[PDB]
Order: structure tokens, then sequence, then C-alpha cells
């Protein structure tokens, strides 16, 4: 079966909205959203549909755009490196799990080209 997904609400936690956590939503998971390499990310792995009977035994740390998006949408974080870390999880993930020179890494790799690219440009905090 699959885990259930990483927590997107959670009361118990303290929250900010700041221009940082703006930019990763507005600028950021839009720009790798609406990329035609997008779909593989954007939802929790599914083991059981996609047939990876181990992913969850080697991947113990989930990432995915979807739950990325509905952090950001929902104002989950307290800061951008937060969010920061969610995508290089994700990123680190696929590196970790599958062999180097697959489509799917080299969809991560123009994923995250694009997403270094945003985040050398992260505005200064207001
Ligand atoms: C990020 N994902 C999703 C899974 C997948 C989906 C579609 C094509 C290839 C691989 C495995 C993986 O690392």
């Amino acid at each position: 079966s699959n885990p259930p997904p990483p927590e997107t609400s959670n009361p118990n936690k303290p929250k900010r909205q700041t221009n940082q956590l703006q930019y990763l939503l507005r600028v950021v998971l839009k720009t790798l959203w609406k990329h035609q390499f997008a779909w593989p990310f954007q939802q929790p792995v599914d083991a059981v549909k996609l047939n990876l009977p181990d992913y969850y035994k080697i991947i113990k740390t989930p990432m995915d755009m979807g739950t990325i998006k509905k952090r950001l949408e929902n104002n989950y974080y307290w800061n951008a490196q937060e969010c920061i870390q969610d995508f290089n999880t994700m990123f680190t993930n696929c590196y970790i799990y599958n062999k180097p020179g697959d489509d799917i890494v080299l969809m991560a790799e123009a994923l995250e080209k694009l997403f270094l690219q945003k985040i050398n440009e992260l505005p200064t905090e207001e």
C-alpha cells in the first residue's frame, strides 16, 4: 500500500505569510507546475499504480509538488527555507530512487534548473 501523504494541515503549527513565501508560490511553484515535465511530480508517488513496491522502502521522506502547492496555498510554512527544503527533498528522492539517465531523472533535472534560476532571485525579506 501507499503511506499516508505528508502533512498539509496542522493547526498546532505556527504559520506566516511572508513575501518570500509569496514568491515561492507565485513564481517558483507556478513556473515548475506549468512545465511539460511537471506531471510525475504533481502528486505523491503512487507506488501501487506505478508498480514500485520498493519505493517507500527506499524513500522515507516523500515529497511532491502537490503537497508543496497545498502547503503554500494553505499557509502551512513559517519560513521560505522550509519550502525550499521540500523542493530539494523532492528532487533528491528522485535521484536516489531512480537510475541516472532515466526519463524521470531528466525531467527532475529540467525542473531543478528552473527552480535554481528562480530561487537565485528570492527577494530579501520585507
Ligand atoms: C517522481 N516519481 C514518480 C514516479 C514516476 C512517474 C512517472 C514516470 C517515471 C517515474 C517515480 C518517481 O521518482
